[PDB]
């Protein structure tokens, strides 16, 4: 059969069996095919050697690339790359520029051959000075040839037709530079020489990428049109230029050996589309597209909008029949339902295409667990001629064969769609002409480059258009998101799973191998589902873009936490991102996963405040067993060193007491097993740092051991000292809210004076502290001016879940790590935990001894504060502007003080003279005989009139005259003290309320003008007392009282015999002789009266008395009205 037509030549094709007239149609026929076949091989080889830094695998990779780009076949592969695009866009590169480029490329080839042999020489003899010369020389020659020639491949006017050439050359150039950064130290390159190369490499990665994408996009735009025919051409360029340009560009980022120091697996997740399945260019008949929908109707119908990566599980095809007569008919694919899913879910999706009406039959296909690596389709036409001689044509698809390989057990199978048709015209279409397998030894079911992903459909009943369209995913994109232990695994954002939420996916431009995931204010979270078949430690890295600075949170893999991201770009749409708009962030927590055959989940979400985060890919980086420990050491070595000056024997003044404590906490993280000596030395250092903090701190009692002690903190009742609690190391203060009792509100306060003795002139100091959380906390600094700030600090450093778990003891290591990550978010407007307030001295004065007051207060009953690490430190001498403004405040001050010392010295000397008058000596141990209660109240009223006894804005703190006030009050009380000892009547001035007095129930003592006054409010009401006296001694009784209203007030004294005396008070005591109108004679003859109303007006009356018994009674009463008694006094008469 086959053999009887065969020619001897065909038969001598060892295995000669009728595919030796197209023996690799995608290998060596049309130049678009051979370009595509070569690009698919190249991409396929590069994927196996990403990250790999060893000389052996790199030599064999070059061996392979060189055999593809510079074969010894009679046509140049570079020429084929030009033809490919020249044909697609129908423009030829001008003769001279085309020939120049081909020359230079042939020459590049000769130089690569010599690089490869030198590289091989060096592998065999790595320390031979000849081999080192050779490999270095040949590298330097290639680099400068690339630099010379790259402009040759982007000649302006011809950027698009050159694009494949440009791409493949740029790729070699980036690989070349990569070699420098891995082999450079061994070739003898300087550190700086290597750095220059690496910097050039990263600049060039951006230039070449941005050029490739720009011009892909421009080329594609110029094939836009309005007809179906033009759509085919537009899509061809999309497909071919993805395979030949964008797939290569997407690898460029992985050639960075600093970011990728070991083997890395990349995944191309973009979909590509094979040409639509309808017949074209049928002799004397035409094409499916002759009568078809418009360009934009096909773009809409055939091409899926961006979506989460998916794979096909099932298909139901709907078949119709078409006849013009009964002799001849086509049954064809009229529409379909396709079932598919995302990774890891179990949720089946279904979509419907085309029509399902007026059907002949239905065909079902199950593809669960299989990849489809190849399709054979029939593009058929039905042609019929009917009376009276008119031709009718129908284009449709009556047959496909799906070639399948099992994902798990690797067996092969074929499923066929083939309804009965009769007398139709057929051409077969093989998917491998467009998407060939990789060139290995291996069969296509092992080496396929793409699998069938989805099936769309171009449908119009008007034009009888019924055309399936197949999309395809690259092999490098797995269906399980498996993460292996010996490599960096990349998982692009498109490979997230559907869990029921909408998801915003942006169209990628080629840079990333696929589409981009975006999180927004509308859709805040995504989930990934992954298989981890081995137990391993990893760290996570994320490749991202954003136009803001905010943070993400990560949940899953037995942990959760937060990560800051920094703005990467500004003033662009998210569709105009270029290479340099993408950066990396690294999560600083090592993840432990246990090996499991089931899915493990990681969810990523942004905060309430955040608008946009664009996720390109997440990366798993394997780490060994000591990585966590090594990085903890590095963190601690840094934080401790930052405490000290260069000589290591002092604190920098910008370093806070809180920071000393933070560094100490991080030292705790160190492993005793790995770093005992390093840990001991860092402990030694922080201990010394803490002692240094206490030495420079000008506050007494910074650890709060002696509250209300001498020359330390003065504190209101209720303030608590806490030790052994979260956030603060050692001891801190909790200030409660102000206390309400009935009408009165009693504030919480804490203050201390720093004395003049420890200060310096013309110097700046800083009050610093840490607030855990607060509301209504007032902080005061006082030297000459008083300054006040209010802090309201949020309670954002404690967690809402246990920070320890079972082990309920505090762990200062994990506590500080958590607190550090919270101080890392950006709110410094009065709500920062730290505070630092400046206080400036001018001249010093040991007499004034003004010092510096620091004060804290809460007036709000609902306020509070936790407060620690308090310090007052010297910053340094004032100079420049700060000094001038101080000399101004100071001079403004000295003027104020001069006025105020004058107000003081008068009120003072007046007060002091009143008190001087109370005594009959200069020692103050003897009272005058003649002093009465009224001399005491007068002194007291004047003492009360001394001003500036208290600070105006903080009255609990002493003012300039506190000392003067206190001295006179002590002296006044001493004298009042003597008065009561002298007074033979116990409690005669009612300073002990009503003790010693027998009273009826309505008698009370009231505070009138800061003095005790006995009140008798009604006439049924009485007071008396029996007390002892010396018989036959002359006493004098002195009564100071005010009688108001009708009637008389009486004070009666008697002995136990026949002696008694009665003093009478009445409102007649005030009535006045009267002006009697200026004694009826005064200038001109005008009138003036006197005043009978003397309200705040007591009268003193006296009477002498001799008791002839050792007992006496006093009795106080009234007939009516109200009687007020300031003092009853019974003293021995001096005469």
């Amino acid at each position: 059969n086959a053999l009887q037509n065969m020619d001897y030549k065909d038969y001598l094709k060892m295995s000669a069996g009728n595919v030796s007239e197209y023996p690799g149609s995608p290998e060596v026929f049309l130049s678009e095919q051979d370009a595509v076949k070569a690009a698919i091989d190249i991409v396929g080889k590069l994927l196996t050697g990403l990250g790999v830094p060893f000389v052996g695998p790199i030599v064999s990779l070059y061996t392979q690339l060189i055999d593809i780009l510079w074969p010894s076949k009679q046509k140049s592969q570079w020429e084929i790359f030009m033809e490919q695009v020249e044909e697609l866009i129908n423009q030829k590169i001008a003769e001279y520029a085309r020939n120049k480029a081909l020359s230079e490329l042939e020459g590049l080839g000769n130089n690569y051959q010599l690089y490869l042999t030198a590289l091989e020489e060096w592998k065999e003899n790595p320390n031979g000075s000849r081999a080192l010369r050779d490999v270095r020389n040949r590298f330097e020659i290639l680099d400068s040839l690339f630099t010379q020639y790259m402009p040759s491949f982007r000649v302006t006017n011809f950027e698009v037709p050159f694009l494949t050439v440009y791409t493949m050359a740029a790729n070699l150039h980036l690989l070349l530079l990569r070699d420098a950064s891995i082999f450079g130290e061994e070739w003898g390159l300087s550190t700086s020489t290597i750095n220059n190369y690496y910097n050039r490499q990263m600049k060039l990665t951006a230039e070449y990428s941005d050029h490739c994408v720009k011009w892909y996009e421009t080329g594609l735009a110029k094939l836009k049109g309005s007809s179906a025919k033009q759509w085919i051409d537009y899509n061809q360029f999309r497909r071919e230029m993805t395979l030949t340009v964008l797939d290569v560009v997407a690898l460029f980022s992985n050639y960075d050996t600093r970011t990728y120091p070991l083997a890395t697996t990349a995944q191309l997740t973009r979909e590509v589309y094979t040409d639509p399945l309808g017949a074209v260019d049928v002799p004397n008949i035409g094409s499916w597209y002759d009568k078809a929908p418009s360009f934009s109707e096909i773009e809409k119908a055939a091409i899926r909008p961006p979506h989460e990566f998916d794979y096909i599980t099932g298909l139901t095809v709907y078949t119709k029949k078409r006849s013009f007569t009964s002799d001849r008919y086509m049954r064809y694919w009229a529409g379909h339902q396709i079932s598919y899913k995302t990774i890891g879910t179990s949720s089946t999706f279904t979509q419907m295409y085309g029509t399902n009406q007026n059907l002949q039959s239905t065909s079902n296909f199950d593809f669960t667990n299989y990849d489809i690596y190849k399709t054979l389709s029939n593009d058929a036409v039905l042609l019929d001629i009917v009376y009276p001689g008119y031709t009718y044509t129908f284009f449709g698809m009556p047959e496909t064969e799906f070639f399948m390989v099992n994902q798990l057990n690797n067996t092969r199978k074929t499923l066929t769609y083939k309804p009965a048709s009769k007398d139709i015209i057929d051409r077969t279409r093989d998917s491998e002409l467009e998407l060939p397998p990789e060139t290995s030894g291996q069969p296509n079911y092992e080496s396929y480059s793409h699998r069938l992903g989805h099936i769309t459909f171009i449908y119009s009943s008007s034009t009888s258009t019924y055309v399936p369209v197949f999309s395809w995913t690259h092999r490098s994109a797995d269906l399980t998101n498996t993460v292996k232990s010996g490599e960096i695994t990349q998982i692009p954002g498109g490979k997230s799973s559907y869990i029921g939420r909408n998801t915003y996916i942006i169209k990628g431009r080629g840079y990333t191998g696929g589409d981009l995931l975006a999180l927004t204010d509308r859709i805040g979270s995504c989930e990934f589902q992954m298989i981890f078949p081995e137990s391993q430690r990893f760290r996570i890295r994320i490749r991202y873009a954003s136009n803001e600075t905010s943070y993400i949170s990560l949940y899953g893999l037995n942990q959760s936490g937060t990560l800051k991201f920094n703005q990467t770009y500004s003033n662009k749409n998210e569709n105009d991102l270029t290479y340099n708009d993408f950066k990396y962030i690294e999560y600083p927590r090592v993840i432990s996963v246990n090996a499991s055959s089931n899915i493990q989940r990681l969810s990523i979400g942004i905060q309430t405040n955040t608008n946009l985060f664009i996720l390109d890919r997440i990366e798993f980086i394997p780490v060994d067993e000591t990585y966590e420990a090594e990085t903890d050491l590095e963190a601690a070595k840094k934080a401790v060193n930052a405490l000290f000056t260069n000589t290591k024997d002092g604190l920098q003044p910008g370093v806070t007491d809180y920071e000393v404590n933070q560094a100490a906490n991080l030292v705790e993280c160190l492993s005793d097993d790995l770093y005992p000596n390093e840990k001991r030395l860092l402990f030694d250092a922080v201990r010394e740092a803490k002692r240094l903090s206490e030495a420079r701190n000008l506050l007494q009692d910074p650890d709060f051991q002696e509250i209300n002690g001498e020359n330390g903190w003065t504190a209101s009742t209720g303030i608590e000292v806490i030790e052994g609690d979260a956030v603060f190391k050692g001891r801190y203060l909790r200030l409660p809210g102000a206390r309400e009792i009935d009408t009165e509100t009693y504030p919480t306060y804490l203050y201390q004076k720093v004395e003049e003795g420890v200060l310096k002139p013309y110097t700046r100091y800083r009050l610093r502290g840490f607030v855990g959380s607060s509301q209504g906390l007032e902080i005061y600094t006082i030297r000459h001016q008083t300054n006040r700030i209010v802090k309201n600090v949020p309670d954002d450093l404690l967690p809402d879940v246990p920070p320890v778990n079972n082990d309920g003891r505090i762990n200062r290591c994990s506590e500080q790590k958590y607190v550090n990550s919270r101080l890392e978010v950006e709110n410094r407007s009065g709500e920062a935990h730290e505070f630092s307030i400046p206080i400036d001295t001018g001249e010093l004065d040991y007499n004034e001894n003004a010092g510096i007051w620091v004060g804290f207060k809460i007036t709000d009953p609902e306020g509070y504060a936790t407060l620690g690490n308090l310090e007052l430190v010297e910053e340094g001498p004032l100079s420049g502007d700060a000094l001038e403004r101080l000399q101004k405040e100071e001079q403004q001050w000295k003027i104020q003080m001069t006025r105020r010392r004058e107000e003081t010295d008068r009120r003072y000397m007046a007060s002091k003279q009143a008190v001087d008058r109370l005594y009959a000596d200069y020692q103050d141990q003897q009272l005058n005989p003649n002093v009465e209660i009224t001399d005491l109240t007068a002194a007291q009223d004047l003492i009360q009139s001394i001003p500036y006894v208290y600070n105006e804005m903080f009255p609990e703190i002493p003012g300039m005259n506190y000392t003067k006030f206190t001295e006179l009050t002590d002296r006044l009380q001493q004298a009042w003290g003597l008065y009561d000892q002298r007074n033979a009547i116990p409690n005669g001035d009612y300073r002990n309320e009503l003790s010693n007095w027998n009273t009826t129930s309505g008698v009370n003592v009231q505070q009138i003008n800061h003095t005790s006054v006995l009140v008798i409010p009604n006439w049924n009401e009485q007071v008396s007392q029996k007390f002892t006296v010396q018989p036959n001694q002359r006493y004098v009784l002195r009564v100071t009282a005010r009688k108001e209203g009708v009637g008389n007030g009486y004070v009666s004294i008697r002995d136990g015999g026949n002696q008694s005396e009665t003093l009478t008070f009445s409102a007649s005591d005030y009535d006045t002789n009267g002006m009697y109108d200026t004694q009826a004679s005064n200038t001109n003859g005008y009138n003036t009266n006197s005043v009978y109303n003397d309200q705040t007006g007591y009268i003193t009356k006296t009477v002498t008395f001799i008791p002839y018994t050792n007992q006496m009674w006093i009795e106080i009463s009234e007939t009516e009205g109200t009687f007020y008694i300031e003092s009853v006094e019974l003293i021995v008469d001096v005469e």
